[PDB]
């Protein structure tokens, strides 16, 4: 599951930041626009004339392009902070998940124990104390149990 | 003009670094706040000052670090309260028997 959700903000995560890449490039070309206008303005119905529209109109984009990219910047830092924790979880699931089993251990625990959503998925290191709790409590049950065998053993 | 630009250009950065930081701190703060007041409602339930001493009695004092292990230390610690009221029950069963 820490997989699948990381997989998801990964896709999420590079969209968005292809999407802010363009709206800074998108700035900084406004900005080498009004150096290159104002140069023209300079230099140069006439040119001057439309190189001012051009230049007034470019700072006017700009402006604009500078709030949209401070917008979109906190999108991205959340789906970020999401795939971090996702990421720090699935290392040690990974790391758990390895520690060996037969495949009739898998069908054993399984059986027992839910599979699990996403929402349930934080949910998941709880219920793992939360089922050891009781499965203690009759691990301990059926030891004094077998302790009355041993005793009508001897 | 040019050099203002610039100049711009790193304080934009130096803005969306900060806006990075402000915006991982918000979520994270989001979620610190709702779980607050989720455990505030649960507290406002009230104690007694005696109920609140004897509480304070046999339950665990943990930190924020432990902050995750206090949701299944609650539980662990009413597993402990089972065994003992059941363990009590147990014997008190016995002796209403021995009392007939």
């Amino acid at each position: 599951l820490w997989r699948e959700k990381i997989n998801l903000l990964n896709a999420r995560l590079a969209e968005a930041q292809t999407s802010e890449e363009q709206l800074q490039s998108q700035l900084d070309l406004q900005k080498k626009v009004v150096s290159d206008h104002m140069q023209r303005y300079l230099q140069v119905d006439s040119d001057a004339s439309v190189a001012k529209a051009k230049l007034d109109e470019a700072q006017t984009i700009e402006s604009e392009l500078d709030k949209q990219l401070r917008a979109a910047n906190k999108v991205t830092c959340v789906l970020d902070t999401e795939l971090t924790l996702a990421r720090a979880a699935e290392r040690k699931a990974q790391q758990t998940a390895q520690q060996g089993m037969k495949e009739e251990e898998r069908e054993l625990s399984a059986s027992h124990f839910p599979v699990v959503t996403l929402e349930q998925l934080p949910d998941i290191r709880d219920l793992e104390r939360q089922h050891e709790r009781g499965i203690q409590h009759e691990i301990e049950r059926v030891k004094a149990e077998l302790h009355r065998l041993n005793i009508e053993l001897t």
